[PDB]
């Protein structure tokens, strides 16, 4: 009969990068 | 010999993403 | 029985990155 399933693929590409940090202090 | 088995299971889920942007300016002094 | 199956699929992408860092300080007063 057929062979076991194949082994697991490979991992993932990264994730996408995150939003825009929050707003900077306030100035001088 | 038997024919080969069906394909594995999907792999794992990548590594997080890199930071974001900085952000914007912040308010005037 | 025959050999092991094909390789799996790639899995997902991973989470999306953490907000970038806070943004530089807004203008003088």
């Amino acid at each position: 009969p057929p062979g076991p399933p194949g082994p697991p693929g490979p991992p993932g590409l990264p994730g996408p990068p995150g939003p825009p940090g929050p707003p900077g202090p306030p100035g001088p």
